[PDB]
């Protein structure tokens, strides 16, 4: 396997956790989209209001 490179696997792992964040973050948006309006809980959210 050329592509394996003793472990491909390793690398299918890596990907799997990476989605992990990913979906975490999109659930995060979702609940502290209400937040926003009371505190700046992340940059995604305070840029909604940072309107520029």
């Amino acid at each position: 396997g050329s592509v394996e490179k003793l472990t491909a696997d390793a690398e299918l792992q890596r990907l799997k956790n990476e989605r992990h964040e990913e979906a975490e973050l999109e659930r995060l948006k979702s609940e502290r989209h209400d937040h926003d309006k009371k505190e700046a809980e992340r940059k995604a959210l305070e840029d909604k209001l940072a309107d520029y």
